[PDB]
């Protein structure tokens, strides 16, 4: 059955990556155009930048996130294909999984 939970589990992979990009495109929009908005009306250029730091940080937030995910997604692979009698599973959510 390897090749089958292979394949299942590189498309789930790969649904962790398309939301991550999703997710950071609607956030590179959504920056861009708060940037815009706030140049529009008088605003500061220390201002703006603080905005501009407040959407780096939380795009680095979302893909922190998503690579948290596939982190875990990518643990749980090769403990499985690893797997071996007398093996000890200490996190009981890998156990779970």
């Amino acid at each position: 059955e390897l090749s089958t939970l292979e394949a299942e589990m590189a498309v789930e992979r790969k649904a962790v990556e398309d939301q991550r990009d999703g997710e950071l495109e609607a956030r590179a929009q959504k920056l861009e155009a708060d940037l815009a908005e706030l140049e529009a009306e008088g605003a500061k250029a220390d201002a703006r930048r603080k905005v501009r730091d407040g959407g780096e940080r939380e795009m680095r937030q979302i893909r922190d996130r998503a690579q948290r995910e596939l982190d875990r997604l990518e643990d749980i692979w090769s403990t499985f294909t690893k797997l071996a009698p007398k093996q000890l599973i200490v996190d009981e959510n890998l156990y779970r999984e």
